[PDB]
């Protein structure tokens, strides 16, 4: 079994910022991810046990011991299940709509959810494509009372097009991509189609953190960590288990926060290590 | 009197960064730097030590029309609303203020540690400590901070070198334990009794300090790859004392986990940054909280 004194468990800004200080500490940190002295491994891992105070990662590849750990593992975008969502993704389908906005220029694109994320998705495309189809399944959207207006004058004035009401019940196309999605009336239960070159799934986001259910104080399914202005912010309820970016932000999900809890985390551990003796 | 919708208080990457955000939320920020007014490169290719983060976010801000004014505080008025902030130039006013003043180090006053510094001469070893890998450093204080670099530093460096006016530490109960340890089992040297009396190097950075016996008034040199001053930080917050909740003269945020973090004792007024930061001191912490400060007042602003 794999040994080190710190393991870091993510790849997104809060893993490789932690990483970085933790090199620049001489920790020799590994990161498993799904310059400096960092050894970074591809593996994905499936069992963990906190109970034993040399914390035992599992993964497909080998299994894992550490002294400390950050868990830094983001969050994903939620999907629908859909057999046709699955077969579109990637080719028409998408949770990112910077990524792949620009390929819309002046084409019909929609929008599913009604969070306050999914207006973003929709006010950030509305500049970019010719219309923006906005499928919520309730009339009434869950957001902010600016992303409302912001949402009202563009439904109004501008090119975003309501669709209240509406559960995603197929996403239609041929052998290139999306041509169009059928949309179902949650009331009458009768179909609707939009003819649309893209879709964008944008219903919300779950940290991934269910390998840790029993073993960490959760919240929602966020890893519960210390905070506050006396230090080891970034502490869960385990003793030398440290959590940074996505996993324990549900306020403010920027890069630059991320980065910031990462630094925290492994100035934390840092600090746990060497007080082991 | 010259008012704005958000005011940001401090130069540094917390105020810089909030700026952006804000700019980025068409919110209009306003800058105030705090002083009234040949070069480096590339730098670190990270962007973590150094001014790196700062330079970038400060170019961001104006490249996003930022009006940035070049002013200090006289003094505040946070009980009437719209806040008064009276300067030294001008007064100003706003509706959220975002206060990102700063804890600057302490430093001893030296010329030749004014002249090195940047080049070899650090206050925050977790900022400058991994240029001094199996290397001799230097760290200069006798309380609680000096204790924490020094601990730190000797998991890095070769030999730390710890320097102190008197004859005895003044620190935490583990951390004098865990000194005591390193002292007699490890690579931590200790030179009590002595003043730095000056800072050598060349033109590449720092080679050695010049160390005075405060009892005797005899001169010594160490060989050092770098010198660390770690004698405490000032919390540049004496302009709000009795208007907001400080602790050793910084401020009280709520912090947590449920949004609202940089939110202070009056609402609309939020802190990010090293005044509000005594345990980590990092540009890229500055920078998270500057962008939650900025989150936090748009929040604010639309309600």
């Amino acid at each position: 079994m794999k040994h080190s004194k710190l393991l870091i468990l993510g790849s997104g800004p809060a893993g490789y910022t932690a990483a970085v200080y933790a090199a620049r500490a001489n920790l020799n940190p590994v990161l498993i991810t799904g310059r400096f002295e960092t050894e970074i491994i591809f593996d994905h891992i499936n069992e963990v046990d906190f109970s034993t105070r040399p914390f035992v990662l599992k993964g497909d590849a080998a299994s894992y011991s550490c002294d400390a750990l950050i868990i830094s593992t983001g969050a994903s975008a939620k999907y629908l299940g859909l057999e046709s969502e699955e077969a579109f993704k990637g080719r028409g389908v998408s949770a990112c709509a910077t990524c792949d906005g620009f390929f819309y220029r002046n084409q019909k694109v929609a929008v599913v959810g009604g969070g306050n994320t999914a207006v973003e998705e929709a006010l950030y495309l509305s500049n970019i494509a010719a219309e923006v189809h906005l499928i919520h399944r309730r009339d009434s959207f869950r957001a902010e009372k600016i992303l409302i207006n912001r949402l009202m004058d563009k439904v109004q004035n501008g090119n975003i097009v309501l669709h209240t009401d509406r559960v995603l019940d197929e996403v239609l196309g041929d052998e290139m991509g999306v041509t169009g999605v059928r949309l179902k009336d949650v009331k009458t239960g009768g179909t609707e189609e939009l003819d649309v070159m893209g879709a964008f799934i944008a219903i919300g986001h779950s940290p991934n953190t269910q390998i840790f259910q029993g073993q960490l104080d959760m919240k929602d399914g966020y890893i519960l960590v210390k905070s506050g202005l006396e230090g080891n912010a970034t502490q869960t309820s385990v003793e030398g288990i440290f959590a940074a970016g996505d996993v324990m932000d549900h306020n403010y999900r920027q890069a630059i926060t991320s980065a910031g809890t990462g630094c925290m985390a492994a100035l934390d551990a840092e600090r746990y290590l060497d007080s082991l003796n």
